[PDB]
C-alpha cells in the first residue's frame, strides 16, 4: 500500500512573510495572509496583510494589539453577512477584523468564566458557528505557553448567539480544523488536526457547540516532530491537509484513514491552505521560504461560509 503522489506545478505568489499562516479570500475576492511573527527579542509582532495577486505586492492592514500586548494571528475565516475577518490569535483569542484594519477582541472569557486561550485555527460551519482550535495557554496578559508537549489545548465553538463555548480540551497543539457538511448543507462532522501526534480527529456535530462521538479519523504520514497544519475540503469532500513536518499536502477521502494521495511541494513546511472561490486553484503558505504559492487541484474547493450568501429574487 504505497500512497500515490502527484507533483503539480506551483507558482510563487508573494514572498518574505515571516510565519505566513492563515489565508483567506474575502467577499470581494481580495486575498489576505495572517503572519504570526515575533521580533528578535520575542515580543509579539503579528500582522494581517492583503496581497495583490497580479503583482504579489503586500499591504499591512492591521497589527493587532491589546493593552500593548501584540497579537500572534494564525488562522482566519471570512464572515458571510458582513465582509469582515474572524481571526484566531494565539495571544489575543478571537478577533473580528474589518478590511479597514480596525478590529474588536471578541471574548476575554468563555461561557464557564475561564480566561480565554490563545487560538490558532478556525472554520465556519454553514449555520455561521465558528469552530476554533486553541493550542496556546491563556491569552495575554498571561505568559505565552503552548500545548506542544502538555495536553492543555482546547476546542471552542463561537455560536451565532455570541456564546464562546469550550467544547473539548486536553489536546496536544490542535492546529487546523474543518467542517464536513452533508449534501443538504447541515454540519455533519468536525475534523481537528492534533499537530504533534500525527492524528486527525472527527466529531459528530449534533448542533451549535454540540459535538460527540470523538474518534481518530485520519493518520498523517511522516517521521518528523510536527504533522498536520492547515486543512480545507474540496467540492467532493476530500480533505487536503498541509503536513508541516514534510514537503507534502495530504489528501484524504471522505472516510479518512490513510491519505489516498499526496501532493509533493517544492518546499518544506507547508502551513495554511485555501481555495480561490469558484476555481480549482489552491493557495499555500510555507515556512521554508516564508512565502505563498498556488497550484491547480483536480476540482474546485468546497464553498466557505462566506460564499453561501443568497438573496431573494425580489
Ligand atoms: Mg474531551
Ligand atoms: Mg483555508
Amino acid at each position: 500500500m504505497e500512497i500515490p503522489v502527484i507533483e503539480p506545478l506551483f507558482t510563487k505568489v508573494t514572498e518574505d512573510i515571516p510565519g505566513a499562516a492563515g489565508c483567506v479570500f474575502d467577499k470581494n475576492g481580495d486575498f489576505y495572509i495572517v503572519a504570526p511573527a515575533v521580533e528578535v527579542n520575542g515580543k509579539p509582532a503579528g500582522e494581517i496583510l492583503r496581497i495583490d495577486l497580479k503583482t504579489g505586492k503586500k499591504t499591512v492592514i492591521c497589527k493587532p494589539e491589546v493593552n500593548g500586548y501584540g497579537g500572534i494571528p494564525a488562522g482566519c475565516q471570512c464572515d458571510r453577512d458582513a465582509n469582515q475577518l474572524f481571526v484566531a490569535d494565539m495571544r489575543l483569542g478571537l478577533l473580528v477584523v474589518q478590511t479597514d484594519g480596525t478590529f474588536e477582541e471578541i471574548a476575554k472569557k468563555d461561557s464557564e468564566g475561564r480566561r480565554m486561550q490563545g487560538c490558532a485555527g478556525c472554520a465556519f460551519d454553514y449555520e455561521g458557528n465558528l469552530w476554533i482550535t486553541a493550542p496556546a495557554g491563556e491569552v495575554a496578559p498571561a505568559d505565552f505557553t503552548i500545548s506542544l508537549q502538555e495536553k492543555f489545548g482546547s476546542i471552542y465553538c463561537f455560536t451565532t448567539d455570541g456564546q464562546m463555548i469550550q467544547v473539548d480540551t486536553a489536546f496536544q497543539a490542535p492546529a487546523g480544523i474543518a467542517v464536513r457538511h452533508m449534501n443538504d448543507g447541515r454540519p455533519y462532522q468536525l475534523i481537528v488536526a492534533e499537530q504533534p501526534t500525527k492524528k486527525l480527529w472527527s466529531y459528530d456535530i449534533k448542533g451549535p457547540a454540540k459535538i460527540e462521538n470523538k474518534k481518530v479519523w485520519g493518520h498523517i504520514p511522516g517521521t518528523h516532530k510536527l504533522g498536520a497544519a492547515g486543512m480545507d475540503f474540496d467540492e467532493d469532500n476530500n480533505l487536503l491537509v498541509a503536513n508541516f513536518g514534510s514537503s507534502h499536502i495530504e489528501v484524504f477521502g471522505p472516510d479518512g484513514g490513510q491519505p489516498k494521495m499526496r501532493i509533493r511541494c517544492p518546499f518544506e513546511k507547508p502551513c495554511a491552505l485555501h481555495f480561490k472561490p469558484q476555481t480549482k486553484t489552491i493557495f499555500v503558505t510555507e515556512l521554508e521560504n516564508n512565502a505563498v504559492w498556488k497550484f491547480e487541484w483536480q476540482r474546485n474547493g468546497k464553498k466557505q461560509y462566506c460564499e453561501t450568501l443568497k438573496f431573494g429574487i425580489f
